[PDB]
């Protein structure tokens, strides 16, 4: 019975012709912003399918193949997520035995050319664009976005509302698995780095999806007790208290860490031929902040404007967000063509409740107080969405 990182080491092993069977490579892999979410999720779908084939649960089912869990971003940029770093030091899941871009093209490149990749998703359901060149076909999806209504042949195919992907990750496989105990001992801690941080500690965004996993993880870690002590709920509010200082602890880094390091990007479709290509990142402290670390206003700019020539971006946004004495604070700053932007803008700004503190959308760089605290980076999109599908052309 392998621990997590025993499995992977395990994988990292073994020559790609074993991982494969029957000319298909199985992937697991979370979406292009690998957070907590991402990476616990697909560590888990892929360690909870090994333990489920190799034991007595799947006897009289039949056994497929290893799934090879992927983090969608350079192995370098797990760094930048130093909550993450946090919990992978507590399962000693070592980077070497992480599966990152590179790893996955020197698999595709290792393989025979025959071979199919074929891909679960979760944290998403629809392949990232990035991988789109090396993923052959998708089979099963577990996810908590939008629904993109793509694959609808996968198996499993879970869309539904949770605080946390891996809730629902977590909650398919311990049923499985008639909630093997040793197996929630040693996720836990990637499991829980999820679903605290999605859930603010379980005080928003829970869905019951979120509550029985939880429940599930309680159950275990007490073990045999005659009564419920405070003591794991202490230990889990340390524990959150550890990752969201870390998520929050962007010191030391460089604009484009802070830029790429929870990034999605996206093309929008509109009455135009060509669509708009538009990155978003999503940030934790305050642009003041962020100014007063990096040079200044105008060496932070100049950094943006490089970071959005680099990916290709006719737009860029940064959202931030931060909490100060209890309450929520967000800002939405806008970079791109002032036609566009200010089009863009015009059309958001009464949902988002934005209100102008620098720049000017006809200079294509702006800064918006975003009173809507409750609109996040999931919400934003598919209004800029539809602002943009009503742009004539
Ligand atoms: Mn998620």
């Amino acid at each position: 019975r392998k621990t997590v990182p025993e499995f992977l080491a395990h994988l990292k092993s073994l020559p790609i012709s074993k991982i494969a069977s029957n000319d298909v490579l199985t992937i697991c892999v979370g979406n292009e912003s690998a957070d907590m979410d991402s990476i616990a999720s697909a560590i888990t779908y892929s360690y909870c399918q090994y333990i489920y084939n190799e034991g007595t649960y799947s006897e009289e089912k039949k056994k497929g193949s290893f799934i090879v869990p992927i983090i969608d971003i350079p192995r370098e940029d797990l760094s930048l997520r130093r909550d993450v770093m946090y919990v992978l030091e507590k399962l000693k899941i070592k980077e070497e035995e992480l599966f990152f871009i590179e790893d996955l093209k020197s698999l595709k490149q290792n393989v025979s050319q025959g071979t199919e990749l074929n891909s679960y998703l979760v944290d998403n359901n629809d392949t990232p664009k990035n991988l789109k060149n090396y993923i052959d076909n998708v089979v099963g999806i577990i996810d908590h976005h939008f629904d993109l209504q793509k694959h609808l042949d996968a198996e499993p195919r879970i869309v539904k509302v949770s605080g946390s992907c891996s809730s629902l990750v977590f909650n398919y496989w311990y049923e499985k698995l008639q909630g093997d105990r040793e197996v929630v001992m040693n996720i836990a801690p990637l499991l829980m780095g999820a679903i605290l941080i999605d859930t603010s500690n379980m005080r928003r965004k829970v869905e019951e999806s979120d509550k029985l996993a939880i429940e599930r993880c309680q159950a275990v870690l007490s073990g045999a007790v005659n009564e419920v002590s405070a003591q794991g709920l202490e230990d889990s509010s340390e524990f959150y208290k550890e990752i969201k200082s870390r998520k929050n602890d962007i010191k030391g880094f460089s604009v484009s860490d802070i830029l790429k390091k929870d990034y999605k990007q996206f093309n929008f479709q509109g009455k135009g031929h060509k669509g708009l290509e538009i990155g978003l990142s999503s940030i934790v402290k305050r642009m003041s902040w962020l100014f007063n670390e990096h040079g200044g206003e105008a060496d932070f700019v100049n950094q943006c404007r490089r970071f959005q020539a680099e990916r290709g971006l006719d737009v860029l946004v940064l959202l931030t967000s931060w909490r100060k004495a209890g309450d929520s604070h967000r800002e939405l700053v806008i970079l791109g063509d002032s036609n566009v932007v200010r089009e863009l803008i015009e059309r958001v700004s009464d949902k988002l409740q934005l209100q102008l503190f620098g720049g000017n959308l006809d200079g294509g760089v702006a800064m918006f107080k975003q009173l809507n605290v409750e609109a996040t980076r999931k919400q934003v999109v598919p209004y800029l969405e539809e602002a943009y599908s009503n742009l004539e052309e």
